[PDB]
């Protein structure tokens, strides 16, 4: 299964790095950015569904699920909301201009708190604070599963998936977490940083945790 | 205190009726549309809170509530959302053009479900389905409290508010209703209404009931 590769837009690279390269404190809010873009995704696939109620029988729970996969460094953060095509993985996760994305920049050089990020309509870079990869699958009603990677350099790839498990129909964000920041993969700090940020979010969330039977 | 009185945008006048002098089966719809509005305003101040928090400090709950008055025939459904100043009421709900009027009036005769009025932005307009009088009683942080009331001909008023509860922030729709739709005063109706069409909202939606103590 061969991989196609792609330039991100010039700005975008400048973005990953003014995230990837930040000092910053409050790193915890990679994850309300997250949840936020998910709670987006699900409020689309059931604003579609209003008028083609059949685009949910792909996936009929509506629902955000936390997975941390500790023996190989790596958070997972699943949705079953409207997913991306190939074609929107390719547009939307880096090859076109986003409208914020130079103001956002400038703001930041203007000392605005990075959580800001999310009012600029860039949220979803934030992953670079905690990640030094990421790979997104997603599975649209209109195509095949697919998986966009990027390791924050100018490039990312997008290739059909054979590898990951089948999913209804949504989006798996893969985050590998940084050495340093393996604090995500705990439980307890999970729960602490979605109580703070996330609260009135309308869609259950759910954390996968994996206990040794005594 | 001494109202004014507001001419309706010709073609909402035209859907009032269209709508006020409908037949129709399903007009448990009403609630849906009010509860959609609600959560919508309690959107935007919580969004417009993420840059200025003191926004919230009128009325820190962030709630829908719903409180049948059976002696007066009336039922309202309160949201503490960002509200609306006098000129936001006299703008927004009756003196300018909406996109989709015109539009949805058009899919009516072609036989769409009632239902889809909220795809067309003008769901507001649904309570005369149920109700033939209205007041939207609301307080913004940016103004005075006010009464906007409509009983579905071409005029509305707006009034300061010197007659009812003062809100902290938001509003209250005040739905006088029709003596043959009395069963919306009935708490497991209104239960009922709620959980089928309203099941991811993401903030408490309080029922009040008054009972009798024996
Ligand atoms: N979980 C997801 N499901 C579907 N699409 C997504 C998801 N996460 C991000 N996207 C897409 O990426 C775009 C960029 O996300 P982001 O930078 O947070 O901006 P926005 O404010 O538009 O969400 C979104 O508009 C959306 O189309
Ligand atoms: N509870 C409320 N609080 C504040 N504004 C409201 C409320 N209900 C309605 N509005 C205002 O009236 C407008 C018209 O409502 P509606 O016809 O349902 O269309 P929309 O799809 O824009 O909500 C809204 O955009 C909003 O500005």
């Amino acid at each position: 299964m061969a991989s196609e590769t792609f330039e991100f837009q010039a700005e975008i690279t400048q973005l990953m790095s003014l995230i990837i390269n930040t000092v910053y404190s409050n790193k915890e809010i990679f994850l309300r950015e997250i949840v936020s873009n998910a709670s987006d995704a699900l409020d689309k696939i059931r604003y579609k569904s209003l008028s083609d109620p059949k685009q949910l029988e792909t996936e009929p729970d509506l629902f955000i699920r936390i997975t941390p996969k500790p023996e190989q460094k790596v958070l997972e953060i699943r949705d079953s909301g409207i997913g991306m095509t190939k074609a929107e993985l390719i547009n939307n996760l880096g090859t076109i201009a986003k409208s914020g994305t130079k103001a956002f920049m400038e703001a930041l050089s203007a000392g605005a708190d990075v959580s800001m990020i999310g009012q600029f309509g860039v949220g979803f870079y934030s992953l670079f604070l905690v990640a030094d990869r990421v790979q997104v699958i997603s599975k649209s009603n209109d195509d095949e599963q697919y998986i966009w990677e990027s390791n924050a350099g100018g490039s990312f790839t997008v290739t059909l998936d054979e590898v990951n498990e089948r999913i209804g129909r949504g989006t798996i964000l893969r985050l590998f977490l940084k050495d340093d920041q393996l604090e995500y993969l705990e439980e307890k700090r999970i729960k602490e940083v979605i109580k703070r940020h996330s609260e009135f979010v309308a869609y259950p969330i759910q954390l996968v945790v994996t206990k040794e039977v005594e």
